[PDB]
């Protein structure tokens, strides 16, 4: 029976057996007032205090969100869908601690992705018990509001200021500063980590002065805020807030009256309308996401990045070999998870229309041009592979490499990885390769579970990644020092060394996607 | 025993030791692959890399390549991979002959190797300057950059077979 | 820290020093965050925690705690019940059984020693060393010329303090079995190989000297040099000495040379006592070592500045300068036991 005294009262956890040992799990601890009624769309308010023992023995409500119904019954999509009740009452967090209770353990805080529209901390591939058992770190994860509920903005208006889900995240980091010593953790040794929109979030905390003192270092898995889906302009943001009103019968006069109307709507009526605030969306649309609010984010983030205005600390940044492929089956013509998706020149062209809908004809031809100079056999999959490369380079890999360059120019150590192992258990088909999101299970150490049907080589790769992430968190250096491992060099402008993560041969390489990123980073923005 | 007949028992165990620490699945071809690596590293690759290091220490430019394309026409079976002697036909430009049943990618790789060898001969620098090609860096002690030759992606890499060659070059000679 | 000012001492100027397991202890205090503020600098005489006798794994540790229980009639169920039983035993009954918790011991067995407890020591110490997680300060580190010989007379066949211990090839082999009992046949042949390429006269003491070198290099000298390299790579000043004077009063016989532990009397200044029958040269060597240790403690620099002495250079990766301590000529030298330590440090651990 395990009871810890927090600043807001007592919580009870539960014990788990993991690899012949024990971990203590506190699932569903609240960290803010439920943001209901007059608190919908506002910053999270701090939580009152309970007398009695709070039971933290099951995952809590996930936040309101639309659900992926593209492939009902299919584990490949459905493993990303929420596995607890949806509710506006969702501001909770989880803690996994080693047993026996550690003395001053490093803390790892996970921020999930989902486009800022979806996601939840209770997914099976984010279970922190394996890291707590094997590495003796403490693992924390929180739920934060997503969609309009989390990011609706009328900037400067505190009824809907924007960035509320980033504030939800921030307030959970504060909970960790104030309470984690009671669980045996070191508030002086906190590392943030996250994937996709979760990684873009980690990057914005490096920028937000209100987060500077709530963490020590950061790990960004396939995302950063300079990706073109990550930050909405003030202009698109007001346009989206107002389109949402038209759709709900909430168009008004006084801006505060628009919000008051919107607070009376059923959460379903807000979710249903979210997809339509935009005139044409793509599979990567982020309708309601981070904005420059003057509070969390004080200026345009590209300006802060370029002029060195961010927290000085080490980072670990990485991407997967086939980031773009997962999105092709959500609207590109001629693609399918249930065949080999050999497409024509003309289908490729139609696909650029689906992915780059606001872009000029010349802008689209320039993409075709850079990505279709074949080398060279007339291989039938030329166009299929080119379209996934286009989507992954523009949306993930080039913004990650560019974030890493600019950050390390101000003097801090950075480490960059290219993940190239396709899970033996992947339920998506082979042509999709090393997909977006499918490193996460290696980072959380699921293949360490032998009774689970990953291969031996997979157990060993996961065990090495786990140790590297843990060393980075504790020591700021992601080395595996005991097993004759490849030494991970720091990433610098000029040399741009990175490490490959795979099952066979770990390699140091240089200048990932050099030619492609010159295109996306120095030419395309002008278009 | 067949390949190292004059060598002591300890000398032979030391080879087994360096080449059989498996990583790791119990793959049935572990021993088959290890024996080809043993023979190639001792007889060809480590002496080539070592010759290249010592030569370039006296101030001259050196270029090092690792050839990794298996001919589509190879009559030996697949487990034998990118065999000894089977770059030669690429160097002499046989796949340039279209009526000959090499693939298109093979014609293009041979055409690039031909130009690189020719530039080295004429100009002392094995570059292919016209077709956005990977620039071939000089090999130095310390960095030990080399170029990969293949049909897909030409890459610059460093320190070929570093661990294996420490074995053949600094330990094994004592045996 | 709390009391020494009352005795006229400066809690801001504290130097730890120790020899053998005492030195390994000094090194673990450089690693332990709870010790960081209790001292200023450190001196390590023939020991450091990366020596292969210094730290027991969790696995061997539980195995040893439980074997101790079997032997005392304390095997139980509740772990806390094992300890409560053990608290009722006579201290003699615990001491008597200590030697047997291990299936085969060597003369350097450390049956019960430091472990990664999650408290004093938060991770495996080799990981902390390698990634720079230790107190940033100056160190002074050293070893004796014949570290290994003292242990040969506690079980190596054919050795004896009362004769010259000329041993055969076969006795050398048996001796590797005594000192490396868990090691494979190949592991043991590799040692024989590195240490028996003779240069070259067929000298009868070849094997006797090789076995002491084996024991001293593996257990003391190579781990000390390796600790010194890794520590100084993070930017701090380090000084390394090789002690090569055999006490004129040594009661062990000559073949044992400059033994493990026999610098200590020079460090504490016993030969300064004239009425004590050390030689004049010994008084002067001790007086110079005393001043060097004292300067290191006060000033972080182990120089003897007044008597035209050899200046002690800092030890760096790359050059690896060290100072010799002897009665005749103090010398600066480089790369102590370079070939031997490549063996112990880069090959042998794989075995
Ligand atoms: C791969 O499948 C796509 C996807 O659409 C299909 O899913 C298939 C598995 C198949 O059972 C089919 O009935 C189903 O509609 C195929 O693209 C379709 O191709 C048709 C021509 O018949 C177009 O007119 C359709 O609009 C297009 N559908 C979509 C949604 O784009 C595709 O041709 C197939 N490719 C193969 C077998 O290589
Ligand atoms: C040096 O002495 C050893 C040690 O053993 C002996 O101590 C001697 C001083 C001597 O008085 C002797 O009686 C005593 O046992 C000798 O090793 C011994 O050699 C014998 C052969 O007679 C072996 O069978 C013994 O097991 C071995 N004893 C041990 C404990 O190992 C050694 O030969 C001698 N060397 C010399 C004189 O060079
Ligand atoms: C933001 O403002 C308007 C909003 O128009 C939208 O009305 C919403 C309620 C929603 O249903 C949405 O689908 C609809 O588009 C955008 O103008 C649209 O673009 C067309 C071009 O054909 C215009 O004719 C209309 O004004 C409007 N369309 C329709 C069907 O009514 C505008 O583009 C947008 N601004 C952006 C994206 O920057
Ligand atoms: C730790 O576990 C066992 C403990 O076995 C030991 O029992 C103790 C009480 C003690 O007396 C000790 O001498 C004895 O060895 C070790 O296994 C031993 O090894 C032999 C091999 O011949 C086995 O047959 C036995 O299980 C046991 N020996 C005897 C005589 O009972 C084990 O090796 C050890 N683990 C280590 C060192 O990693
Ligand atoms: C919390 O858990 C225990 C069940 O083991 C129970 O005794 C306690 O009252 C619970 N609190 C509730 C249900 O509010
Ligand atoms: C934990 O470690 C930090 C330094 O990282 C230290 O300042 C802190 O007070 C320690 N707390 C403990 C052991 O409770
Ligand atoms: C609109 O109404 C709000 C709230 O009822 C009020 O406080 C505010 O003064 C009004 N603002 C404008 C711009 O009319
Ligand atoms: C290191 O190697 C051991 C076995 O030699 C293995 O059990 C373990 O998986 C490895 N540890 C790490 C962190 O990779
Ligand atoms: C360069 O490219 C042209 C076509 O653009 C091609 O015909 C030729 O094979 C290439 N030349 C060399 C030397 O590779
Ligand atoms: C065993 O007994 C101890 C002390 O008597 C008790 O406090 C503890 O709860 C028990 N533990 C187990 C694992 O049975
Ligand atoms: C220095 O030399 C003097 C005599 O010239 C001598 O008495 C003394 O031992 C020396 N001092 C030190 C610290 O060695
Ligand atoms: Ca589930
Ligand atoms: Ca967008
Ligand atoms: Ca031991
Ligand atoms: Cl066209
Ligand atoms: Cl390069
Ligand atoms: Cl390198
Ligand atoms: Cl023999
Ligand atoms: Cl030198
Ligand atoms: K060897
Ligand atoms: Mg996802
Ligand atoms: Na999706
Ligand atoms: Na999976
Ligand atoms: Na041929
Ligand atoms: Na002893
Ligand atoms: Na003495």
């Amino acid at each position: 029976d395990i009871i810890i005294a927090t600043k807001n009262g007592k919580v009870r956890g539960m014990q788990l057996t993991v690899f012949g040992g024990t971990v203590t799990a506190f699932l569903g601890i609240p960290y803010a007032q439920p943001p209901l009624g007059r608190l919908r769309f506002k910053k999270p308010q701090s939580l009152t205090k309970w007398s009695d023992i709070w039971n933290a023995t099951k995952y809590a409500n996930s936040c309101c969100q639309n659900i992926d119904q593209s492939f009902p019954g299919f584990h490949g999509s459905e493993m990303w869908n929420p596995n607890t009740d949806l509710s506006e009452d969702c501001l909770y967090l989880n803690v996994w601690i080693p047993a026996p209770k550690p003395k001053n353990a490093t803390v790892l805080i996970w921020i999930y992705g989902g486009g800022f529209q979806t996601g939840t901390s209770s997914l099976h591939v984010y279970d922190g018990k394996f890291l707590a058992r094997v590495e003796r770190v403490i693992v924390v994860s929180m739920n934060y509001r997503v969609g309009a509920l989390g990011f609706l903005a009328l900037p400067g208006n505190p009824e809907a200021p924007g960035n509320m889900g980033l504030f939800d995240q921030q307030l959970a980091l504060q909970w960790v500063q104030k309470n984690i010593a009671a669980f045996g953790g070191n508030p002086k040794s906190v590392t943030l980590f996250g994937e996709s929109a979760g990684a873009a979030s980690v990057s914005l905390h490096l920028l937000s002065p209100g987060s500077h003192s709530l963490f020590t270092r950061a790990i960004l898995q396939s995302g950063s805020f300079n990706a073109p889906w990550a930050v909405t302009s003030l202009y698109e943001a007001r346009n989206r807030t107002l389109n949402l009103a038209k759709l709900t019968g909430c168009s008004r006069e006084n801006e505060t009256e628009i919000i008051k109307c919107l607070r009376n709507k059923d959460p379903q009526e807000i979710l249903l309308n979210e997809a339509f605030v935009v005139p044409y969306g793509t599979p990567l649309s982020v309708n309601f996401g981070p904005t420059v609010d003057g509070d969390f984010l004080t200026d345009m983030p590209d300006i802060l990045l370029e002029l060195g205005q961010f927290k000085k600390t080490q980072i670990l940044v990485g991407v997967n070999k086939d980031e773009g492929t997962a999105f092709l089956v959500y609207g590109a013509p001629g693609f399918s998870k249930d065949n080999n998706s050999i497409i024509t020149r003309k289908e490729f062209q139609e696909g650029l229309k689906i992915f780059f809908p606001g872009v000029s004809e010349f802008g689209k031809e320039s993409i075709l041009f850079h990505y279709t100079d074949w080398v060279d056999d007339q291989r039938p999959e030329n166009y299929r592979e080119a379209l996934g490369d286009v989507v992954g380079d523009y949306n993930f890999i080039c913004p990650a490499l560019e974030f890493t360059k600019k950050f390390s120019e101000w003097g801090n150590n950075a480490f960059f990885y290219y993940f190239e192992h396709r899970s033996s258990k992947l339920p998506w088909p082979e042509w999709m390769g090393v997909m977006h999101g499918y490193e996460i299970e290696f980072v959380f150490g699921l293949p360490l579970e032998r009774r689970d049907q990953y291969t031996k080589a997979e157990e060993i790769l996961s065990r090495s990644i786990v140790k590297r992430w843990a060393n980075f968190a504790k020591y700021g250096n992601p080395q595996e020092t005991q097993n004759q491992s490849t030494s991970w060099p720091v990433f610098k402008s000029t040399e741009q060394k990175y490490l490959t993560l795979n099952t066979e041969s770990t390699r140091i390489m240089t200048k990932l996607r050099a030619q492609q990123c010159r295109f996306w980073t120095s030419f395309f923005p002008k278009v």
